[PDB]
């Protein structure tokens, strides 16, 4: 983990930095410290450690954790969320996968459904797709804004850079408020290359046990790749803060993606210095006494 820990620091997006995904963030790390087999063992320790942290977090009831995932189709997002959940307790973890908004949801501001779904003290909430969709798919297809009664947009011509700027400000305000009121916010962008996306799409199409699930509408979003990259770059450049950071994770090799994310969550949550509750003398005496009754039956 020694070398890996330094590399992980590079994946965080600093507040003042500017973003060029093609040029400066590699979708696949060439100087991988370790073998895939070593990586799998490390990931296994990470999930176990993350599990212990979750238990301490549930037992204290002082903070909540919100973890966000955004990615292009076939970046491994869903599978990564899956792998994390299998390791955790279901009692203090909730996954919400946001999809196209319902009628009721469209009658409220775009943040309302996310605010409603936030994690309570002691629990971890995972957003497999978040409020950031409102500056991503909605920026590429501004026509969706016409179905939002609260957006204030009657024609696509009305939307300019100032509108996305205002949303970035709204989002930053929402995340700063929850950060100041107990929530730890960690955001991950899984960054997959165009080439690798293509290779995964073809693999899915070819497998008779995956292709029932393949949706050809994913191809439409692939054709808007440059539009999405611009949406992603502008968002990362304005919504990553020290309090609520974005991490860009290379997604071309899945085992390495998962390892990176687990390492980063552990490291960030380790700053809370969580411990298990201790047993006091009064509590110790009650336990001994309870044990004495069981023996005397
Ligand atoms: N706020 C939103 N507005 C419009 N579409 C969204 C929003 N949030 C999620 N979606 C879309 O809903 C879909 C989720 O369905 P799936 O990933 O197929 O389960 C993805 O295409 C998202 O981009
Ligand atoms: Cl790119």
């Amino acid at each position: 983990f020694s070398k890996l820990s330094k590399y992980v620091e590079t994946l965080r997006v600093k507040p003042k930095q500017s973003i060029d995904l093609k040029k400066d963030f590699d979708t696949d790390y060439d100087h991988k410290m370790l073998t895939k087999e070593e990586g799998e063992e490390l990931l296994n320790l990470g999930i176990s450690k993350l599990s212990e942290i979750q238990e301490k977090l549930y037992a204290s009831g002082t903070k909540s954790v919100l973890i966000v995932f955004q990615a292009m189709d076939a970046a491994g997002k869903d599978g990564t969320v899956k792998h994390i959940m299998t390791g955790l307790n279901p009692q203090g973890v909730k996954v919400t996968s946001f999809k196209v908004p319902s009628k009721i949801e469209l009658s409220h501001d775009y943040l309302w459904r996310h605010y409603v779904a936030l994690p309570a003290t002691g629990e971890i909430g995972i957003f497999n797709r978040s409020h950031y969709e409102n500056v991503l798919v909605t920026r590429v297809h501004p026509e969706y804004l016409l179905s939002e009664q609260t957006s204030g947009v009657t024609a696509i011509e009305q939307v300019n850079q100032k509108f996305w700027d205002k949303r970035f400000q709204q989002i930053n305000n929402f995340e700063q408020h929850i950060s100041e009121n107990g929530t730890i916010v960690l955001k991950f962008f899984l960054h997959v290359s165009k080439k690798e996306q293509k290779k995964r799409f073809i693999e899915r199409i070819e497998l008779d046990t995956k292709n029932w699930k393949f949706s050809t509408g994913d191809l439409k979003e692939r054709a808007h790749w440059k539009d999405y990259r611009n949406a992603y770059e502008d968002m990362l450049a304005n919504t990553s803060t020290k309090q609520a950071p974005w991490f860009v994770i290379p997604a071309d090799d899945k085992w390495f993606t998962r390892l990176l994310i687990a390492e980063i969550i552990c490291t960030e949550l380790e700053k809370l210095n969580l411990t298990f509750p201790t047993v006091s003398l009064e509590q110790k005496a009650e336990l001994e006494k309870a044990k004495a009754e069981l023996v005397a039956e």
